[PDB]
């Protein structure tokens, strides 16, 4: 394929030594001491906000935390300092943003459109907000119409693309709550901070030996992935599967990108290849009949039905089978008890769903949205990596999790994989636009923004869980980093399933090709 | 540990790049062309042979087997050329060494103990030997007996260990037949090879560098094994078993060498510290009705067992299932059919032998040699590795191969796992020499002895089978390097269970620590 398996052995990884490491810890030590130094109340919370952008927020978060505990004005501020505080899971509500709405009208003034920097800031802070709260929602909608008028004013003088309108540009393609921290933090290195008059060379400095290290330890996991694709040959037994293994790295960058995840963006990685090959065998290759036996074998779980399939279905069994005892055996490493019976429904109930499609395909019959969601976010398998990152990254469970969790999955898990689900159909058997324009009758382009809609209210369901939950902190953010990946995957064209320039250049840029210092 | 993980995961991987590979296939190519540009008959021979003791011939593999298919005179060439061709599958009887017996007597003339090159290659082609070929078995008593008394009266003369009686105390310590190739490389390189007169500078600098080129890949297959040893937290919850990864790699490196077959070293890697803790948890923690237990769960087969188990009990036997289906997918993807029974099979009568040991432990039982032997060689593990290294490196397997493998394991599978077990014996509930001191009454030098005969014996065993027979050449050759590292490590000291000075210099100079250029 596009990344043989020789290039990706050859990849001569630099950003790794005892220097490195030295220099690191250094820069760490001084950026933390610049930010908590920092006198000016609003500076500080500038700085912050920068380190965010540059994806080096990761190491200082209980620093950023205790000085937002203590931080405990115009709009530009304001819109600030509420996004960091409900970043941080604190809780301060819309009702602060009245501050400037002219409830004459119930609406927002239009001196804002003056203050590109304000509608900005509050434009970046909307996408915060929980179901509800409507004073967030026509925030949103005000400040993409003052920012559309920056663009058609300024950008139309000439390619006089100031900083300013450059940040416009990125916040209209895609609002930072939406952004993984990778891409933002190559971009806003490259494009924006090295531009900007005030730039410490410090932080520039750290953030770009950061993202560096991060990249070389990318390439020794790409390493060891591709030698395990390599020796798995699920390219020979099954012809059908594309060989998107850098595809599903990048996903997993997407998902988890600190560094003391390796392993976990290792299994991961595995199972979005695992769920791929669900997928391309369900819609693309397997017959109703193959697919019936498949999960006829599924709900069994015994080896002897292997004699009853052909040899590519032996294969995928096989591997589905070994890979959801591997899940069940770090189960058990980890927290001590045997849930091998709860992974395995995990997979019957993925099989049952795809299953379910490929019943309604080869039937003629063309279902409602509502029922196209309720089958596709859990067709999806959003659930199962869901559920490998809860028993990654939550412990201890308790037995009230446990019985919860028996008893369907969460919300935030629900509205994760629904947005997974509406992400992929976005550039791509009738599916998501298709079904609503079948029901509705609408065009095309309302069919996305109702898609749009369905997505920007399941955001607004995953931010109501960052608030007695059952989930941790960390278990959210793991949720909204799938969002936010999905949103990153398919923002412009097809990067799963298409090799075109750009999921040529954003692997470059991500993976291969360091920022120069 | 000793080999931390941290200092595995250090190690800089020092002869890799492109630079190293175009030195090592022009020096290849040189060393090619000088081999088969060789015009006299007997130095074709003698580079030959230094090639095989420098560890490169794996290389050259099909130049010299023409060249001897081509070659198809004093006692030294004679046992030269006898031992080339019987070391590659020529048919070359016992009797020509005839032409060097006192038939008037029956033995070998005395006038041998004056030409120490020509006992001391008939030492070597001694070991080559099948049974039934007696002449052999005399001409190594008399040649041991002979190079004994170059040991009393050279070395006795003074330190002057000339490179003569350096060969002589190296082939009194072992053969060359029974040494592996990287210890018998690296001491021929450092030790011998550079000190000869006729030395050429391609072929040294050539095998340095393969060497070190081999170290190099050896330590990217143990930074992988190391990291899978950390997230399989198999020490956390398994206490008793002694953390030997390295030892188990240096196992694998004694058994396959060669770059290609690294997968291989991995696999096989695991295999062995599954088998140790098998081992570990059947004669030092387990109970009897614990390991019981064990056996009952592994002949049913189900994870339901685990419920019948303590906590250690069933994380080893989850790891055990994992990874019989983990080789059974192997040979799926491989041979494109299932064979689970087998290898269910395999495992079941492991453990059933090692649970026969504890019960005879247990009962107060003192087994005879003959029996202790019949149990231990199934007992030992070593017809798992062999038939992991059958599937591995046969290919295509025939029906009747199948039918002959399902009616019990092959002859020299039973006499490798038997040097096998009689090697670990050696330098350690009553085992091979105690059983035999019970049983004759003889001291313990004697009993060594008996059993150095027994290892003997088994060797001509297996050096029938280089010679229709079921078994390709490349799996008599692993078995036979079975055997080679299984003298290998249970040499000196007890290299396997305890962490002595030998240990570490092995592995320093193994896998560490490269060769100077």
């Amino acid at each position: 394929p596009i990344w043989s398996f020789d290039f990706v052995q050859s990849l001569p990884i630099q950003y790794k030594g005892e220097s490195y490491t030295s220099r690191l810890n250094k820069l760490e030590k001084d950026v933390k001491r610049m930010l908590i130094g920092v006198e000016n109340s609003l500076a500080q919370l500038e700085l912050i906000d920068t380190i965010q952008r540059l994806g080096i927020s990761y190491r200082f978060e209980n620093e950023i935390i205790s000085i937002l505990k203590e931080k405990f004005y115009d709009l530009y501020a304001t819109a600030l300092q509420f996004r960091l505080l409900r970043q941080y899971g604190f809780e301060v509500p819309q009702e602060i943003f009245n501050n400037f709405k002219n409830h004459k009208t119930g609406e927002f003034k239009a001196n804002i459109s003056n203050d590109i920097m304000g509608a900005l800031g509050l434009y970046e802070a909307s996408f915060h907000g929980k179901k509800g709260e409507s004073i967030l929602e026509e925030a949103r909608i005000f400040t993409t119409k003052c920012l559309k008028k920056y663009k058609l004013m300024s950008s139309s003088n000439n390619n006089n693309m100031t900083l300013i309108s450059l940040l416009v540009n990125h916040a209209l393609e895609m609002p930072l709550q939406w952004r993984i921290t990778r891409s933002e933090a190559k971009w806003f290195i490259e494009e924006i901070y090295e531009r900007k008059q005030d730039m410490n060379p410090t932080l520039l400095e750290f953030a770009k030996l950061d993202f560096n290290m991060l990249q070389s330890t990318y390439q020794e996991e790409l390493k060891v992935l591709s030698r395990w694709w390599k020796d798995s040959k699920l390219g020979e037994k099954l012809p059908f599967v594309r060989d998107r293994l850098v595809e599903c790295f990048l996903w997993q960058v997407g998902v988890r990108f600190e560094p003391q995840f390796s392993y976990f963006r290792i299994m991961d990685t595995k199972l979005y290849v695992l769920l791929t090959i669900i997928d391309d065998m369900h819609d693309i290759y397997g017959t109703l009949e193959e697919l019936q036996l498949f999960t006829n074998a599924l709900q069994r779980w015994d080896l002897k039905e292997l004699d009853k399939l052909p040899d590519y279905m032996k294969t995928a069994f096989y591997f589905t089978y070994n890979f959801t005892n591997e899940l069940a055996f770090d189960v058990l490493q980890e927290h001590g008890f045997v849930h091998i019976e709860y992974f395995k429904k995990l997979m019957v109930e993925l099989c049952k769903h795809h299953l379910q499609e490929a019943k309604w395909f080869y039937s003629g019959y063309k279902p409602t949205l509502q029922e196209y969601v309720e089958n596709g976010w859990l067709s999806v398998g959003g659930q199962v990596i869901l559920m490998h990152a809860y028993f990654a990254f939550t412990n201890p469970v308790t037995k009230e999790a446990l019985e919860c969790l028996k008893d369907g999955h969460p919300n935030i898990v629900r509205h994760a994989s629904i947005i997974l689900r509406l992400a992929d159909d976005l550039g791509t058997v009738p599916k998501s636009i298709q079904c609503y324009m079948h029901d509705t009758g609408a065009s095309e382009d309302e069919a996305r923004e109702h898609i749009k809609y369905l997505i920007s209210e399941s955001w607004k369901e995953m931010n109501n869980e960052d608030g007695n939950s059952f989930f941790s902190n960390e278990f959210v953010q793991v949720c909204q980093n799938l969002g936010r990946a999905s949103q990153f995957i398919y923002q412009y064209g097809d990067g799963h399933a298409s090799q075109n320039n750009l999921s040529k250049e954003r692997v470059l840029g991500l993976i291969i090709t360091p920022i120069p210092m």
